[PDB]
């Protein structure tokens, strides 16, 4: 059999290890720091990437694709980046790099296409796979030198235009993490010293690991402003002849979103998938004749007309309880039992991944009832998550506050002045602090849109000069 | 303005170029070999993938992603790689290498996925892209140094069973091409010296090209057999307990179609595109003010409800015939025309782009009469395509048949003993001939395309068309792409 032994509230990394391996969804490679994603992991990526790409084709963006490679000029405008240099045995002219980011492979592309406001705006997106190469340990889904994402550029006439286009993607990123993963975000604005290289401001879905206390970047959305059309010339006219530079913006999400769907809901038997990402939601397992078999198919069809998805588990040469624990370790929301017992009373038992509560359901009741299922498991994964995301965050006055709730594995909300020169004396001595595999030093995650009430006078947590706005900070990755 | 000057059947290689870049489908890279992929092809690239993706899951293929570097060693195991050797500035402990086909990349795993026979088949397929920096001449589409695919890897008990997953996912190509794209492809079986290096047996389609007389690969399917299971020690427990070999097969198809669909179906005025896989079924001009855009808009929601990919060109600032070549240059297959004057009589003026035949419908009929007319266009565009291709075949019987054919931009069909020694001296011979011919012009081999499916009856004896041998099969011949 194949099962996940290690504990979750223990040594939460080798339960992390256990559930993303003992569930058929990552192999390791012989390259270090890439993975390979296996179709289990993979078919939820597809329900992610399909879902957002018809909300961003709503809003206008068309997909393309642009080259995996960047000449050297053309990056050499303003480290972790792998570099080509022979074909088979010569070596070629300029050596070329890899892609991290595809800003100055598309941008020149943009000054060209883009000549009068009647080219505005222009949405562009790409799915495509990016290369960080980094010496430090890696980390499956989270920490990849390879990853898939989808990149989105936007070029606009007015800077009013390409901030509420960011706002909407980051609410897109919003309904990713929250409605399809389960998994509650924090919407915020980046630090100055966090924020994207060369980009005016950067917005951010914050996400909450509550096993070791640490804060994760979810997805990013930056207002780039028109500090690229700078750097790229990409400029425009009005209808009145006059050459304006444009607003871009920029956004992305990666595979790391699963990665963080895992830690949110997996528990110490395993992986639990919310039923809107899950590749199988109900798995039909027949207990033993051709009646029980023909019967499941049946059910199987009824399902299917509610646009439920069934695989039924007909495989012969397996124990019923290795496949039991096989798909409970997978994630399946829920399971189906039929033997011959159901048959004859005309029911079948079903047994829901996230509580095991098990249920007999008449056939006739049988699609309905796994519709409400499915959608209260959905309700209940994102409703335990957001309590212990909101139960894991402190809200603090002083900094003499900051390395006890730190010590309770906890994030911090403080009023901060945003002194940049503070943020970086926070992440020394909270460094040192701590001192006494991950540093145990606190930065800032965000500054959290809903923003809490600002008292008549207020003063920083650290510095002691007045404070500007609420800040999100902890322990972080 | 951007218009097509050339001509198709004059400079066809200036047409092809100006067809995909005044469509706004391309985009031109400063490094060679690479061209981006604007969002006009990208949404036929899009909904040929769904299709494919859609046919390959009913058979039981799952996607995955596999990492895009091998290792050196795992990678010359028994070219035109791009390898990796820098980061920075400092150089790597290993070099690394791009994939250029990932067999060295899944088949380690493959290799400890299989145990037993409970574990097959094993059907696994990703959608990427590939590096071949192969550095001759660059083409757009056709021949690119970076291309997105997708790859298909699949491994069965028995060969039998393998083979026919081979010869379905032929099937689902030749659907691809003919039944989305258009583009009629022939069934065929590759030559011993021109099948994929490994595999035991290399199926394919191969579309033509009559402007310049050129066969093409459209998409490929391998029968790999045993082969790569020795390699990669891909093993498997028997029912009965003997340890036995895998059999796998590969399977693969580009962006290269895309190109293949524009040269088969354009004209001098443009692209024409096949409603089935174009991103603009119909465009609806406003004749240039609220009273024309909002019955146009209702007529766009109306056909919405139809399942009619419609976009209204309601760019006030550019004149309606403006609107009708930019249009025409995309291969949108219909226009709707909507006048001021249309609106009284309640009727719309639709032209369809592949003949330029012109109705004047009801705003009722509207949307089933474009539906059947979408149709007629995708039949007459195949049609005409599938009779172009039938002209441009020559059955022949002597070699001395050869050179004229070769001469009309034609492929041959010819009896051949398979030798491939024979398919090496006719490619030497063709070209050794072909430039004494080009001497006396101010400026060309033949090799094997395919040995169809559809194999004609072959008489007693019958000697090859080149050695005199006993022949084997009709073999399709001609230059290669
Ligand atoms: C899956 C993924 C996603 C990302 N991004 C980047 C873009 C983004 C998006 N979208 C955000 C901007 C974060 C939202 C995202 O998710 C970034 C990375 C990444 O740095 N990988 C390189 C790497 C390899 C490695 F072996 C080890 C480390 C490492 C780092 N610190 N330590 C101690 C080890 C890092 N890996
Ligand atoms: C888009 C694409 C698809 C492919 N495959 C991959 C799979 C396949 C499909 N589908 C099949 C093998 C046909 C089944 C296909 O077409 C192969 C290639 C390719 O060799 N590109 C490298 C390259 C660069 C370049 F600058 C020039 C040349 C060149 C070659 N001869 N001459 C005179 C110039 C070649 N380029
Ligand atoms: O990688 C980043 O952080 C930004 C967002 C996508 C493109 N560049
Ligand atoms: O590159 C090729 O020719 C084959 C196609 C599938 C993968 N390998």
């Amino acid at each position: 059999g194949a099962m996940v032994t290690a504990k979750k509230d223990e040594n939460f990394s080798e339960w992390y290890t256990q559930a993303i391996v003992r569930s058929e969804m990552i192999e390791y490679y012989d390259i270090s720091g890439c993975y390979i994603m296996r179709p289990w992991a993979f078919h939820i990526w597809e329900k992610v990437q399909r879902f957002f790409d018809d909300e961003i084709k709503k809003m206008g963006v068309e997909n393309s694709y642009f080259p995996m490679f960047v000449s050297r000029h053309k990056l050499e405008k303003e480290p972790e980046v792998a570099w080509v240099t022979h074909y088979g045995d010569s070596p070629l002219p300029e050596k070329i790099a890899i892609r991290p980011t595809s800003e100055t492979i598309m941008y020149p592309a943009y000054a060209k296409w883009i000549r009068s406001h009647r080219d505005l705006p222009l949405k562009l997106n790409q799915w495509c796979s990016v290369v960080r190469w980094e010496f430090k340990q890696p980390t499956p889904f989270l920490r990849t030198r390879e990853f898939l994402w989808q990149e989105g550029h936007t070029a606009h006439a007015t800077e009013e235009e390409a901030w509420e286009l960011v706002l909407d993607i980051l609410e897109l990123y919003r309904r990713w993490y929250e409605e399809c993963l389960a998994v509650p975000v924090i919407k915020g604005e980046k630090s100055e010293g966090e924020k994207f290289a060369g980009g005016k401001k950067t917005t951010t879905v914050e996400a909450f690991i509550p096993e070791n206390g640490r804060g994760i970047q979810a997805a990013t959305s930056h207002l780039l402003g028109t500090n690229f059309a700078k750097m790229f010339e990409i400029e425009f006219e009005d209808e009145e002849g006059h050459k304006r530079l444009v607003h871009q913006t920029s956004w992305g999400c990666t595979t790391r979103s699963l990665g963080v769907m895992i830690m949110t809901h997996g528990d110490d038997k395993g992986l639990v998938i919310p039923p809107r990402v899950a590749s199988v939601q109900v798995v039909i397992i027949p207990i033993l004749t051709g009646e029980i078999l023909g019967k499941c198919r049946e059910l199987k069809t009824m399902l299917e007309k509610a646009d439920i998805r069934v695989r039924i588990d007909d495989r012969s040469n397996y124990t019923p309880g290795w496949k039991y624990n096989h798909w409970e370790v997978k994630g399946v929301p829920l399971r189906l039992e039929l033997g011959p017992k159901d048959l004859a009373k005309g029911t079948a038992r079903v047994v829901r991944r996230d509580t095991g509560e098990a249920y007999q359901i008449s056939w006739a009741d049988l699609a309905p009832k796994l519709l409400e299922l499915m959608e209260g498991i959905q309700r209940s994964l994102f409703e335990k998550a957001k309590a212990r995301l909101h139960e894991g965050i402190e809200k603090i006055s002083t900094f003499d506050e900051v390395m006890p709730a730190l010590n309770r594995k906890h994030l911090v909300l403080a009023p901060w002045c945003e002194d940049p020169e503070s943020e970086e004396q926070i992440k020394k001595e909270t460094q040192k602090l701590s001192e006494i595999v991950m540093t145990g030093a606190m930065k800032t995650l965000c500054i959290p849109f809903d923003q809490p009430p600002m008292p008549e006078g207020t003063k920083c947590f650290y510095t002691g000069k007045p404070a500007k706005r609420w800040t999100l900070w902890g322990r972080s990755y």
